[PDB]
């Protein structure tokens, strides 16, 4: 049968359009399988080690669940319990842990970690996150709006707002390139993807029919777009006091009502991968409210366009469960 | 059939009395079916989230023994991937949260976290401890007495000394009150509970037929007496050199042998939450001996006693198995 | 029939020759039995607690694993949540573990911890690894040792290079001992065993058939043998600028392809518990390399070495999951 | 959990007071369980060897029964089959059955034999009988009381009349003793249990609250009890013709009509294990009968009392299967 | 449905035609099931006690067969463990084994024992034999008869030879009576069943249909039979020199070939209950042919027709036991 | 598939080299089978007939175990209840067992009885002795020497000690020849096996590449030896005072410290098919110390020898059960 099997999933770059859809379709089966209870198990007695080099509560948990769903076992390594590169060489642990586990679930920071930990462990290794790309997430944004809509994939236009040289931007970009899809982004011009990337995805694009669109303006990325996406890029790492410079650099390109209004379009949804920083309700948030007043009603996304029917993030963020099944699924299962 | 399925479990304030003997009963129940080999699991394909803002052993233990028993799959949050409150709002992480897991546990601080946690999750949520109640290890004291017991519960007299201002003295009044039990506090006048909370533990007393006794007098508050609780009072916030006061104030009340002998039952029993300050036998306890060598016997309770057929503090601590598996089975199971 | 039910796994002091061929064969028929797809699960709904005091992902990974695979469950209790003998007892804490799960994994320091551990728990307790013993890898290495060798156990030769006063010296020589193998350890006289405990190797040795031969000179030590063994011998507690001197003592123990060419045996094969320390690929071998450019190489045993035919210790790191099956089965099945 | 796996039982002298009462509860639950139609097999599998030196039909059947019951197999090896100590040692015997059965239970007359079988079989060993003690027996006993009873076990009295100086009186004593209840022995001075045996109950009950009266006047033994124990004194090796002096001695301490009313107590209850001479319905007790035409209505026990509501010796020989497979299941089971 | 559930196999006499009928039906279709592969277990979980105080390894095995297809467990109890009468009564003996065991079985002498373990027992008492009765035999008969004839019951002819005067003669005429069969019986008048027991057969053929035939002359006995019936009529208690007399009067009434001649029928089948005295290949045969060199080739049956197509006795002994089945299915089963 | 389907145990004379080594690796695989939980049952709802003319418990014991392992039922026929030949032939027996069970084990005294049984019952029947060969012994002596040693079955040497014109050295040597190994009998000349035996078994030895030798001289047939075989030669029939010429006779052969030691082998081990009379433990052996003072040690081996490592005779015993398994499987099993 056409299948994926003992295939990695390192960052969509090598996975065509047809794999891709595959993915997408059997997500949509597996959701509705498991809300009607025809859902069976067929990864019994499959053991999967997950490292977190960084704690990461959602993809976690997706994977948890989706593993356990299946009859499957989990192994969660923590960012203490890790340290790839400091004491023993990736391709020493993964080695070991190929030996033990059945596959391998990697989050980390550089890319190239992901990579050797899939050349060396001889399993199915899985990229929950790195600085370069977001696999997992794309899969399950993809599903959600294609849920969410009445025209098949190729119809789908969408922007992603706010600072898109990351893991991000580059992630949605090239989604979009892979099905066809009309992608937007708004952003300062030095916010964007790499060129480089870029050129490789208009390259995806012309083979998939897409419209990619790089713009600084907002308002005309956002028009007659279905979803509206966005995510925080004001700096964790820096301190609040000196995040005054890219609030204002970055502000314009916030998820308000104005701008959910400017896509022309009643239907328009909302999407954030979360955690989300649309009001002061948190500690941070507070802080940020006082150095800055301005944001003390969001700010990638304001609390109007949060606690609306706009907003879908929720479901999105179910949708990174199902997803993440279907990957273990077609990679692993006895189907 | 009389149920209590989907109901969360906060504080037991809600909880009737027909409720609260119930669930006595199932954990008993389910007790010795577990040690009889006539178990079932009805909890089989439920995934359980358990957040623990603070580590608890006894608790999370607790917690994955039984739904492990029951054919359940946790997740377990530790103190470090969780921060309910600094980066993102309990709003939002019970709706995602509850969209993966079939029941969320939460153990933390302020008991309106849970409560904001069971009102977003729309699965049913439990209290695993805060600072105002402690109703897993209520259920687990009751049970415990009750099986050490040959008087009906309304017929059990119990007395707690020490510092009642807390989780604790709020709790152990409380199911005394809503059971029609004769229950006695022994402590300063200081650290009572708040006149509020008594006030509304008088309120259930009157509708079962229960006697609340809050006194200063210990060698008072346990005469003929069927079980003696305590628990630690010592501050571990407050550093080992400042607690002269706090132990010259709560010394008084400290459970030794003629406390048990003022009882005047030879068939009384103690009871103690743990972990219990009994000896030196700590690193922490072995400099308390020091600053205080009258302390080297032990502090809220003395190794005499601790060490003796009067302690039956290990059978209670398996006893808050048995009784949260009756709240994952009457609040989750097909039954 | 002949069995180790109930038994505890301390040290292998008090394990019979018989009783260790007995677990070797058992973990050979498990891991055939694995691999075959004829493995019956016989640990289903056991639940297992893994005390980890120090971080250990080899053998909490190998312990995981084994249980998953025979149908038993896990609380992974960490270094973070665990601390015995800060504010409890290991007294207290073995007693309500006891009560709760059917067996318990330690891996701490004091080898009187475990002891105590096992003394008051009331179920199986097995030892991880102390500062005195690693009964776990000693099975694990005689298993890979004698896969991959011709000649029975009492044919078998190994040498150990290296600081020998630790539980890994104490260990090589001790399971030698006890199957009447021909075991010789290479280290400068300060880092040899206790003669407290040579002295009780003697005597199983006497028992056995075995020869022990501790020795300063690594080329003696090495000839004709079949395993060449090592293990990290620099000191990470001390800062990298403190390691001159152990460096220019310990190095010439080095296992290098010298050494591997003085065995005079083109079969021989090398091991190594890891993590092994064999290049600068890791960012502490990169510190090392720049204090001791010589060692950029390796340090313990080099890259040469390491990344050759003769490298065997990713069997042998498979080896002890097969290994710690066969004491959870032998210890605690239906069998 | 709390489990007394891999435990022989060669006499309770060394089962503590919470491992009996543990007992009495799977006895009491495994009986439930099989009336109700919720028991579950955990023996499946489990091959036992049921020795019996001197034939047994009630333990015999008891065994068969309840291993039947569970899911086990028995083979049965009878007095012709086996003579252990004539042809070869129990030393030998034990090493090779213990080497193809998983458990021995053994019903001989030497006590030191079952303990020598314990010494060397390597699996659990049960003593059938002996002429020290009959373990199996008093679990029956006490849980019939116990179930015949309103009072907690600590407040129950019983009284044994007839020659205690045997497996009976030894045994009805002891377990009175390390449960602290009432128990009672009326019979001649010559006839008690020896003095350093009444010693070491008189240590066990000084710790559990028993109270141990040994007295020659059986009105005064039966006062306010609430059950009345006996057995057959008659010496059945003894020819009938010789049992005049016998007879003449104990007497006196046969149960009728009158001892029961002496007790004083409407509730009061009769027991005996069995056989009875209540009559001359039999063989032997046609001859009695003749030499002694006064034992024609009953010897130890009259057939008014034994044809009677005070009677629940029936009852008792059930609870004799229901207490074996506690043992079986406690020892054995995989719970 | 139709059934005989809970109902006890004492003699036959208080069975209808419609229950001995629904019987051989049953027991034809239990064989065929067993044969062809479709029997289902319907005694799972029963256990049942087999008394023989007579040593019969026919019977023995027919019920422990037909209990081990059906899942149930059997235990054995030999002459030896057995002596019902001696020490203990049957009405003592029942009340014990009615409260472990689901049915019993007993073979034995006397009927009385027989009916009072059933009056006492609380559960299916099952006669294996007695003196005046041997029901399974009959079925077992009847059965034969009936799948090696092309007739109805009502339409087969029988005789039976030799000795009637005792269970085989009672019991042959019996089921003849019941099922309106011809049979006849030829023996010396001294021989014959009991006129009292006559009258009742006389009793139920009125009422079947039947006719009875008693008469000394055996060619006239066996005219146009279609079956021919024998046991063994030589007293093995009295000594082989005192049966001169016994063998001149039961020699005419010999199954020899000339005799099957006499029945004028070649489809005339032979049938003996076994053992069978056919020659001198006994021990006991070779002492008969030494002091009567006559018998040295068969007493009631002789070779030649015991070693012909005639004899049907095999398939006899192996409808023993699918008749004994449909005996404890009807009365023990689910179904 | 190689099958032995429907065969007969009865000499082993008339099975292959082949067939015993597929015999020997199947005893191996399902022992290893057993221990490593992984045995599946293929004899379910097979009834097994067990006739023992003459006690024997471990054969018994072995053939009841082996086939309960593989879920099949067995009917135990003591010798009380066995007498073929007195009252009925064993053609007679046979074709009635035959028709009720799936294979008849026989245990007696005739060789010819055997064959007998195997002639007319209809369905494999086995050998568990006769006087003239004990086939289940010889498959479990060469697997215990099989695996107690480093060479393949050719290359094992082997001497038997004491009176070999019997069963056991019959056995011995025929099963010797078989499987082309180095056998060598030590015993008087006139205690050596029929010369006509020994032609046949040298017939055997040719196809092989057998070595049969027979010598009186025991130091001789003990030299570079593997193992040392021996078995009661003393005459349990004759009163113990007539045992004096015999013990005289062959009290060289005995196995002692000295006759290990002249096997010039470190690792000889010492066989006993048991029971043994290595001491004066026993009521027999007491009696023997008596008459003769000397024999108070041992008779055929001595304790020294027997209560050392160098006794495999319980390994030995327990491969009776592992052996016989593999005859009911190879036989009668659905694979």
């Amino acid at each position: 049968a056409f299948n994926m099997h003992n295939r990695n999933l390192l960052s969509l770059m090598h996975h065509s359009t047809r794999e891709l859809r595959y993915l997408l379709d059997l997500s949509r089966d597996l959701k509705r399988a498991k809300y009607t209870g025809t859902e069976q198990q067929h990864l019994k007695r499959k053991n999967i080690a997950l490292i977190f080099e960084k704690t990461s509560t959602r993809t976690r948990c997706a994977f948890e669940v989706a593993a356990y769903d299946q009859g499957a076992n989990v192994t969660y390594i923590d960012p203490n319990s890790s340290q790839i590169g400091h004491k023993e060489s990736m391709k020493d642990t993964a080695r070991v842990l190929g030996r033990m586990y059945d596959a391998i679930e990697y989050r980390g920071f550089k890319q190239e970690i992901v990579e050797e930990l899939a050349k060396f462990a001889g399993v199915p290794v899985f990229n929950g996150l790195t600085d370069e790309y977001h696999p997992t997430q794309m899969l399950a944004d993809v599903l959600t709006m294609r849920e969410h809509s009445d025209k098949p994939l190729h119809d789908i236009s969408y922007a992603y707002l706010g600072d898109a040289r990351n893991n991000m931007g580059n992630s949605l970009l090239l989604i979009g390139a892979k099905l066809g899809m009309d992608v937007r982004i708004a952003a300062p011009k030095a916010l964007w993807p790499h060129d480089e990337f870029v050129a490789q995805c208009k390259k995806f694009a012309e083979e998939s029919g897409a419209k990619l669109t790089l713009t600084e303006d907002p308002k005309e990325a956002v028009k007659g777009v279905d979803f509206v996406h966005t995510d925080v890029w004001v700096s964790m790492g820096e301190p609040v006091e000196a995040w005054g410079e890219r609030i204002k650099e970055l502000l314009p390109y916030q998820v308000n009502m104005e701008i959910m209004k400017a896509t022309g379009n009643p239907r328009a949804k909302f999407m954030h991968c979360l955690p989300a920083f649309h009001n002061s309700e948190t500690k941070v948030g507070k802080q940020i409210a006082e150095q800055y007043p301005n944001l003390a009603n969001g700010i990638e996304v304001t609390e109007d366009v949060f606690e609306s029917p706009y907003n879908i993030a929720f479901e999105q963020a179910e949708n990174r469960m199902h997803t993440i099944k279907a990957i273990l699924v077609s990679t692993l299962a006895d189907i």
